C-alpha cells in the first residue's frame, strides 16, 4: 500500500541509505537477505516480554567487586524515593529485589531513576543494577521516583547437478577493463580465495594501459569446481608497471543459494588510496561515472550439497600455547591437522586448528565438518570472548567455523554484549554472505534489548554513512532491526536524526565564516541556534552516547565554537526531564571534519580494559566519555564536567611560553579542594587515573601525547582525549604528575611506590587477557584504521604486552618504562612547539 511506502521513505531517512535500490547490485542477495531476516525479526518481536522490553532494566549478574563491597554501610544502602517533590529515604539491603522494596515503602507503580529513562524492575537484586553500581562507584545517593510504568502498546510494530560431482577446472574469461577518464603496462590478476588464504592464482599478459583494454582470454585455474568451498571469492585485481596495485574487486563463487556463479558480469572497482576489511567486500563500487570496471564471463544448474609421542605432545602444546599473531608454519599446520582429535579436546587449539585446514580440497573440508559434528568439549566449555573473537575475524570465512563462535555468543548476558557490540558489528565486515548467524545474533539481541538496539542503530548508521564498502549490508541489517524496535523507538531515532542534521547544517555554515576563531562568529552561531529553537527542532531528544538522558532546549548563551582548527561546536542543553534532581546542563561537542569511528574504537577498548580490571578487583578510574559517530565525518562527544587540560594549567601560571613548572598542578588541585579530605581523595584519584591511562595508552601504543590532549577534573580524575591524530617516549608521566605523587626528579614517595604497585597490577591483569587484547587491537586496525594497516603496526602489541615472557620479567619491563619517563622529563612536551 501507500501506507507501506511513506513508511519506506521514513526507514530510508533513518538509515541514510535507500535499501530498495538496485543500481549497485549484480544479483539478488541483499533482497534475499531482507526476506530471510523476517523470521528472526518476528521470532524475537513475538517472544520478547513486552513489560521488560519497555523498561529495559540495565542489569548485570557479575560479582560486585571487592572495591565496591568495602565501600558500604554494613549491608545497607540509602535509596531516596520521591512522590511529587518531597521524599522519604529508605534503608535497603543489597539483596532486596525492586518489587519487594515497593512493599517496604507501601508499609501498580514502578521505580524510575531520577532524571533518566532507567527503571529498577524485574527479578534481580538491586546490587545487580548498573545504575546502583555506578552510584557507589562515584560515591553518590540513589535517587528514584514512584512512576507509572510505560505502556507496552507503544512498542507495537506494524504487522507485515551436484557441485561435488564435477571435475572441471575453474575458468574465467577476462573480457577487458574500462576506465572512463585517464602510458604504463597493465595486467589483471585473478584469485580464488578463502579468507586471506589465496588458494590458486592467475595473471594475464601485460597490455598497454589506455581508457579501454581487451584480452578476451580464458584463465584456467588449477583448482577443480568440486574443490571450491562455500564462501570462496573470485578476487580480481589490476596492477601496472616493480609494480603497484591499482583497483580491486571481488565476486562470491558460490552464491547465497549454494549455486556456482555463472554468466556475464560488469563489476565496478575500488581504487587504492595491507590488511583491510574493505579489501574483502562483495560490494561493487557505486560510483559508476568515475570508476574502473572489469568485464568477465563464467561458464562452468550446479549446486553445493549440505554434508602420541612425548615430544610431539609437547610440540603440539607449544603451538596451542602461542598468541594469535604468531604465524603457524607448514610443520605446525601439518601437525595440528594430523593430531586433529587431540586438538579438539583443547578449546584454545581451535583458531590454530581451523587455520590448518586446506580449504581448496573437498575431502579435507568434509573431514573438517565431521570434526565440527563431534565438538562436545567446545559446546560445554566456559565461554572466552578472546577465543570467540578470534573465530569471527578475517582469518576465518567458513560459515560453520564462524557459527561455532556465534554459538558461544548466544550465552552472553546483555551487559556483556554492550561491552563487545562495536567489534561484533565490525566483525560483520568479515562475513562472506550478507545473511549470517552473527548478523542474526546482533539483529535479535538488539531487538530483545532497547539499549543494545539503540547503540546498534548508531553503530550501523555510522558505518552506512562512511563506508561505500559495507553500506549495503549494514543497511539491510538496520532495516531489519528498525522493522522490529517499534513505533516508540522509531520516533526516538527520528528526533535524534532530526537534531544531528540540523546541527550539521549550522556547523558547515560556521566553518565557512572562519579562516583563528573570531568572537563575532560566535554571535552568528548563537543567531542560527535560536533560529532552530522553535522551528523545527523537537522539544527533547535522547543523547546518542547516553540513551538514558533526554536533552531539551539549548543553553544558547553557553554555546561556542571551539579554538580548534576544525571548528567544533561546544554545545550545552537543558535536561528535558522535570524530575531531574540537578540543574547541570548536558555538554556536547559537535564535530565535523574527522571520522570519529576511530575514537569510538579506542574508547570502547578502554571500557573493555575497565571490565577486565573489575575481574581482578582493580579499578583505575578511566574516563571513557561518550563518543558517537553519527554521519559522514560528523559525530558528538560528551563534555566531561569540571575538567581542564594540562596545557592550559601551564598556559595560565607560567604563561604562553614553554618553560614548564612542576609545582603548578598540585597547587591547581589544591585551589579546587574544599577540605583536605577532598584534596587527598583528589590526589588519590590522580594516582589511579594516571596509572590507568599510563598502562592503557602504552598497550594501545597511543601513550606519547601532547599534554593539551590530556585533561583533568577538579576532583583529581586525569583522562586523555582526542584519539583522532624525532626521539620517542612510551607514555606521558611528567614531573608535574610526579609532583602530585611526591617525587622531585630522582626520589621515591609514599604514593609513587603505590603508583608502580597499581600500574604493574594493571599491566599484568591485561596480560592475563593477552589473546583478547591482541585480537581487539588487530580488528581495530583492520576495520577502523586504514592509515596504519601493515604487519609492522600490529606486531607492536606483541612487544608492548611482552608475550611469552613470564610475569616477573614483564613487571621489570614495565618498571623500566616508567624509568624512561623519569629520564626524559619535559623534552617530550617541549619538542612539539615547532
Ligand atoms: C575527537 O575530536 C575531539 C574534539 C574535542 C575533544 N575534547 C576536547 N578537546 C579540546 C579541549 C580543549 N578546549 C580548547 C578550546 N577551548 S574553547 C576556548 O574553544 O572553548 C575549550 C577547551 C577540551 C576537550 C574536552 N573533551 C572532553 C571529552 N571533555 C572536556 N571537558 N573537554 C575530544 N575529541
Amino acid at each position: 500500500s501507500e501506507e507501506s511506502q511513506a513508511f519506506q521513505r521514513q526507514l530510508t531517512a533513518l538509515i541514510g541509505y535507500d535499501v530498495t535500490d538496485v543500481s549497485n547490485v549484480h544479483d539478488d542477495e541483499l533482497e534475499f537477505t531482507r526476506r530471510g531476516l523476517v523470521t528472526p525479526r518476528m521470532a524475537e518481536v513475538a517472544s520478547r516480554d513486552p513489560k521488560l522490553y519497555a523498561m529495559h532494566p540495565w542489569v548485570t549478574s557479575k560479582p560486585l567487586p571487592e572495591y565496591l563491597w568495602k565501600k558500604i554501610a554494613n549491608n545497607c544502602i540509602f535509596i531516596v524515593i520521591h512522590r511529587s517533590t518531597t521524599s522519604q529515604t529508605i534503608k535497603v539491603s543489597p539483596d532486596d529485589t525492586p518489587g519487594a522494596i515497593l512493599q517496604s515503602f507501601f508499609t501498580d507503580f514502578v521505580l524510575r531513576v531520577c532524571g533518566r529513562d532507567e527503571y529498577l524492575v524485574g527479578e534481580t537484586p538491586i546490587k545487580n543494577f548498573q545504575w546502583v553500581r555506578h552510584c557507589l562507584k562515584n560515591g553518590e545517593e540513589i535517587h528514584v521516583v514512584l512512576d507509572t510504568p510505560p505502556d507496552p502498546a507503544l512498542d507495537e510494530v506494524r504487522k507485515e547437478v551436484s557441485l561435488w560431482d564435477c571435475d572441471r577446472k575453474f575458468r574465467v574469461k577476462i573480457r577487458g577493463i574500462d576506465i572512463p577518464v585517464l602510458d604504463l603496462t597493465v595486467f589483471v590478476e585473478a584469485n580464488i580465495q578463502h579468507g586471506q588464504q589465496v588458494l590458486c592464482q592467475r595473471r594475464t599478459s601485460p597490455k598497454p594501459f589506455t581508457e579501454e583494454v581487451l584480452w578476451n582470454v580464458w584463465l584456467e585455474f588449477s583448482i577443480k569446481i568440486k574443490d571450491l568451498p562455500k564462501g570462496a571469492l573470485l578476487n580480481l585485481q589490476i596492477y601496472c608497471g616493480k609494480v603497484q596495485l591499482l583497483y580491486y574487486v571481488n565476486l562470491l563463487l558460490i552464491d547465497h543459494r549454494f549455486l556456482l556463479r555463472r554468466g556475464e558480469y560488469v563489476l565496478h572497482m575500488w581504487q587504492i588510496s595491507s590488511f583491510n576489511a574493505d579489501k574483502l567486500t562483495s560490494a561493487t563500487n557505486p560510483d559508476k561515472e568515475n570508476s574502473m570496471s572489469i568485464s568477465i564471463l563464467l561458464d562452468n544448474p550446479i549446486a553445493l550439497p549440505k554434508h602420541m609421542p612425548n615430544q610431539l605432545r609437547k610440540q603440539l602444546e607449544a603451538i596451542i600455547a602461542t598468541d594469535p599473531l604468531n604465524p603457524l608454519t607448514a610443520e605446525d599446520k601439518e601437525l595440528l591437522w594430523h593430531f586433529r582429535y587431540e586438538s579438539l579436546k583443547h578449546p584454545k587449539a581451535y583458531p590454530k586448528l581451523f587455520s590448518s585446514v586446506k580449504w581448496g580440497q573437498q575431502e579435507i573440508v568434509a573431514k573438517t565438518y565431521q570434526l565440527l559434528a563431534r565438538r562436545e568439549v567446545w559446546d560445554q566449555s566456559a565461554l572466552d570472548v578472546g577465543l570467540t573473537m578470534q573465530l569471527l575475524d578475517c582469518n576465518f570465512s567458513d560459515e560453520n567455523v564462524r557459527a561455532i563462535a556465534v554459538q558461544k555468543l548466544e550465552s552472553l548476558e546483555d551487559d556483556d554484549v554492550l561491552h563487545y557490540l562495536l567489534q561484533l558489528v565490525q566483525a560483520v565486515k568479515f562475513e562472506p554472505y550478507h545473511d549470517s548467524a552473527l548478523a542474526r545474533f546482533l539483529l535479535k539481541r538488539g531487538l530483545r534489548n532497547k539499549r543494545i538496539g539503540h547503540f546498534l542503530f548508531w553503530f550501523l548508521r555510522s558505518e552506512i554513512a562512511q563506508s561505500r564498502h559495507y553500506q549495503q549490508r549494514f543497511a539491510v541489517i538496520l532495516e531489519a532491526y528498525l522493522r522490529g524496535c517499534g513505533t516508540a523507538m522509531l520516533h526516538d531515532f527520528t528526533q535524534q536524526v532530526q537534531v544531528i542534521e540540523m546541527l550539521q547544517k549550522v556547523t558547515l555554515d560556521i566553518k565557512s565564516l572562519s579562516a583563528d576563531v573570531s568572537s563575532q562568529v560566535i554571535s552568528q552561531l548563537k543567531q542560527k541556534l535560536e533560529n532552530l529553537q522553535n522551528s523545527q527542532l523537537p522539544e527533547s531528544f535522547r543523547v546518542p552516547y547516553d540513551p538514558g538522558l533526554k536533552a531539551g532546549a539549548l543553553a544558547i548563551e553557553k554555546c561556542k565554537v571551539m579554538a580548534s582548527k576544525k571548528k567544533p561546536l561546544w554545545l550545552e542543553f537543558k535536561c528535558a526531564d522535570p524530575t531531574a534532581l540537578s540543574n547541570e546542563t548536558i555538554g556536547i561537542i559537535f564535530k565535523h571534519g574527522d571520522d570519529l569511528r576511530q575514537d569510538m574504537l579506542i574508547l570502547q577498548i578502554l571500557r573493555i580494559m575497565e571490565s577486565i580490571w573489575e575481574t581482578e578487583s582493580l579499578d583505575l578510574c578511566l574516563l571513557p566519555y561518550g563518543c558517537i559517530s553519527t554521519g559522514d565525518k560528523i559525530g558528538m562527544i560528551e563534555i566531561v564536567k569540571d575538567a581542564t587540560t594540562i596545557a592550559k594549567i601551564q598556559q595560565s601560571t607560567v604563561g604562553n611560553t614553554g618553560a614548564f613548572k612542576d609545582e603548578v598542578l598540585n597547587h591547581w588541585l589544591k585551589e579546587k579542594s574544599p577540605t583536605e579530605e577532598k584534596f587527598q581523595a583528589a590526589v588519590e584519584r590522580f594516582v589511579y587515573s594516571c596509572a590507568g591511562y599510563c598502562v592503557a595508552t602504552f598497550v594501545l601504543g597511543i601513550g606519547d601525547r601532547h599534554n593539551d590532549n590530556i585533561m583533568i577534573t577538579e576532583t583529581g580524575n586525569l583522562f586523555h582525549i582526542d584519539f583522532g591524530h624525532k626521539e620517542r617516549v612510551p607514555f606521558v608521566l611528567t614531573p608535574d604528575f610526579l609532583f602530585v605523587m611526591g617525587t622531585s626528579g630522582k626520589k621515591t614517595s609514599p604514593h609513587f611506590q603505590k603508583f608502580q604497585d597499581i600500574c604493574v597490577k594493571a599491566y599484568l591483569a591485561l596480560r592475563h587477557h593477552t589473546n583478547l587484547l591482541i585480537i581487539l587491537f588487530s580488528m581495530m586496525l583492520m576495520t577502523g584504521m586504514p592509515q596504519l594497516t601493515s604487519k609492522e603496526d600490529i606486531e607492536y602489541i606483541r612487544d608492548a604486552l611482552t608475550v611469552g615472557k613470564n610475569e616477573e620479567d614483564a613487571k621489570k619491563y614495565f618498571l623500566d618504562q616508567i624509568e624512561v619517563c623519569r629520564d626524559k622529563g619535559w623534552t617530550v612536551q617541549f619538542n612539539w612547539f615547532l
